């Protein structure tokens, strides 16, 4: 079995759909920030395994996940239920097209998540190179409700006051949550208010070109169609596979099954 055992070292509930976890870290698991690897749990006979994007650094000796709770599992039903102390079950290679190297130099970087595609992002965000490569990097995490706003707190007072890029946060880093179904500053779907321009007007950052502008986006497959196509209004060139460089990446937070 090419698995490595880790444990749960904290658990922390956000609403009753969302939750995060941390783990141990085998030091033979190596990735880039944005990547995903597969975790899961022993269940009558086969581990079910499931596909999760790390919400930590690359250089903390430890895991991060930040996971949905859907009704039927198998997985999410029984890891709700996850204690300190719990073992789960981490492949050994990390994969995933959501990497900074595939990205062709530019000014400005675009996370445009939805839901849990928040994830991989929280890793970049962490990473001290994605502010020596951009001068503004816009976090933009759309939602239905308020409570669904998980690393609110993080990003917002935690963040700005680390002693090691801290000052990088407060000067480059640009968060904009949008709520859809409740009364919120930031009104709407994140791929309307990209395309009316209303959302550059909001942060003070001029339109998108594809001179000076570069984009990773983690969505439901829905989002992600939606979201290529307004890209593609403004002129920027998707990366036609992993490995090759292009004006924007993409990756599905989940699938459709
Ligand atoms: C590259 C990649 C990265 C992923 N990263 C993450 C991650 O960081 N966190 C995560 O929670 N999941 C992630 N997923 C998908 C997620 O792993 C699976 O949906 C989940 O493990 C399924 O567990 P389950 O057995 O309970 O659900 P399922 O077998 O998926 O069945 C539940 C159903 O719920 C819906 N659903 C599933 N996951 C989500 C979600 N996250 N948000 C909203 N609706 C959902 C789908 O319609 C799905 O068929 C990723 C998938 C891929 C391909």
């Amino acid at each position: 079995s090419n698995l490595n055992v880790e444990r749960v070292l904290s658990v922390h509930h956000w609403n009753d759909t969302l939750f995060s976890f941390k783990t141990t870290r085998n030091p033979s698991l190596r990735f880039e920030n944005g990547q995903f690897v597969m975790i899961g749990l022993e269940v009558d006979g086969r581990p079910l395994m499931r596909a999760y994007s790390i919400a930590s650094p690359n250089y903390e000796e430890h895991l991060e996940f930040f996971s949905i709770k859907v009704q039927n599992g198998p997985l999410t039903s029984r890891l709700q239920h996850l204690k300190e102390g719990d073992e789960l079950m981490v492949s050994r290679k990390p994969t995933g097209t959501l990497v900074t190297s595939d990205l062709l130099p530019g000014k400005h970087l675009y996370m445009l998540s939805t839901g849990t595609g928040l994830a991989p992002f929280m890793s970049l965000i962490q990473d001290p190179e994605v502010y020596e490569r951009f001068e503004k990097v816009v976090l933009i995490h759309g939602v239905r409700q308020v409570n669904e706003l998980a690393y609110q707190q993080f990003i917002t007072e935690h963040l700005p006051q680390s002693e090691y890029f801290g000052e990088a946060v407060k000067e480059k880093l640009i968060y904009y949550p949008t709520v859809t179904r409740e009364s919120f500053h930031n009104q709407g779907r994140l791929t309307d208010l990209m395309r009316s321009g209303k959302l550059f007007e909001d942060i003070g950052l001029p339109p998108i070109n594809p001179q000076d502008d570069r984009a990773m986006i983690c969505g439901s497959p829905s989002m992600l169609d939606e979201s290529c196509e307004v890209l593609d209004g403004f002129g920027l060139k998707i990366s036609p596979r992993m490995g090759e460089p292009g004006d924007y990446l993409i990756e599905r937070a989940f699938v459709e099954k």
